[PDB]
């Protein structure tokens, strides 16, 4: 639906606005799937899995690398 950097631009937009500039804190990704992939937050999980299973090193930030498990669910 859209290519690698433009997803890559998204995320830019959505993990500057607070903390790390260059992650995602929870509110962060909220924001971001409320806004572009709502679908994304109706399914199964909620956004505290969500959260909890993209951020791999538990440092509560998902780096554009963490992000990445979620582009199948995106493209497909
Ligand atoms: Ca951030
Ligand atoms: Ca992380």
């Amino acid at each position: 639906m859209k290519s690698p950097e433009e997803l890559k631009g998204i995320f830019e937009k959505y993990a500057a606005k607070e903390g790390d500039p260059n992650q995602l804190s929870k509110e962060e990704l909220k924001l971001l799937l409320q806004t572009e992939f709502p679908s994304l937050l109706k399914g199964p999980s909620t956004l505290d899995e969500l959260f909890e299973e993209l951020d791999k090193n538990g440092d509560g930030e998902v780096s554009f690398e963490e992000f990445q498990v979620l582009v199948k669910k995106i493209s497909q």
